[PDB]
């Protein structure tokens, strides 16, 4: 067990730049590792950082913050242009062969970050063992359609502030970032106050949103980066390996958003956790730990 409680970090270098990561638990006498991909894109580990409650299960679970943001190399230079699926791929296949563990390995992918994981898994890489992905859409036209139904349910006013400032183009006014606050409470994080941890990954993208405008937008929901009109749908039958899906009730990541996950992925299952949102992880923290560490135990090899 007190192999379990160790920590780790480091920077793998990925060309000229540096990957953060951090390895809590039992990396070499545990089972498959798990690696936790963030979202965003353009977002930190942190908010996620309540997965290192896997560590006590007997696995290593690694954190890294993809390039562009956190504690990795940030490149404000960059637009559209170098922000790409296939860059954060390969980021991807760099950590994993510096770690040496690229023969046995498990992902968890955080909104963006199934995306990611997604279009990792559907090229069938061999160490894969397994997936998760929590609150991911599998097409970004059904999130922002989604999105969009939800925005009818707030008030009429905070809509319309969404409206105004969304045709305009002021996307860094006050009362647009305060008025798309009101959504996130309903559909983001329900933790009220946010956790700090949340609030770390929301001030570094304060601090640098280059990758989250790029390729993202201002906002959860208004999406008009590069990654607005991307879909896997149709490749998610590629994907070989138990696939674990996971929502919130309240989730952006609505069960129609989720849906081509369950529909098309051959070996899934599915759990909701009905007093979440977008991050059962710090809003059902125990529940959501103790269902993905016993898809792990199921489906992955242990020590």
């Amino acid at each position: 067990d007190m192999a379990d409680m160790t920590i780790k970090e480091g920077f793998a270098p990925f060309g000229d730049y540096q990957t953060w990561y951090r390895i809590t638990g039992d990396l070499r006498g545990g089972g498959t590792p798990l690696v936790i991909l963030h979202g965003g894109p353009g977002c930190t580990h942190d908010y996620v950082d309540s997965f290192k409650d896997i560590a006590n299960t007997g696995r290593a679970v690694i954190h890294y913050d993809q390039l562009g943001n956190g504690k990795s190399t940030h490149l404000p230079d960059m637009g559209s242009e170098f922000w790409t699926v296939d860059l954060f791929l390969s980021e991807l296949d760099n950590l994993l062969e510096y770690l040496e563990i690229a023969d046995d390995y498990a992902l968890l992918g955080q909104s963006w970050g199934g995306m990611l994981a997604s279009e990792h898994a559907v090229l069938q890489p061999t160490g894969l063992q397994a997936l998760i992905i929590a609150n991911s859409p599998a097409d970004m036209h059904t999130w922002v359609s989604e999105a969009n139904r939800l925005r009818e349910e707030l008030p009429d006013d905070v809509q319309a502030t969404l409206l105004k400032h969304e045709e305009a183009g002021t996307l860094t006014d006050p009362a647009y970032l305060t008025a798309s606050r009101v959504f996130y409470d309903r559909h983001v994080c329900r933790i009220t106050p946010w956790p700090v941890e949340v609030e770390r990954t929301f001030h570094q993208i304060d601090e640098d949103p280059t990758v989250y405008r790029a390729m993202n937008g201002p906002t959860e929901f208004h999406v008009i980066g590069t990654m607005k009109d991307w879909s896997i749908v149709d490749r998610l039958s590629n994907i070989n390996v138990p696939t674990l899906v996971i929502s919130g009730f309240y989730d952006e990541a609505t069960p129609l958003v989720i849906q081509p996950y369950v529909d098309n992925i051959p070996d899934v299952r599915q759990s909701v956790f009905q007093e979440s949102s977008h991050m059962p992880h710090v809003e059902e923290r125990m529940a959501c730990m103790g269902r993905v560490a016993d898809f792990l135990d199921e489906v992955a090899t242990s020590g």
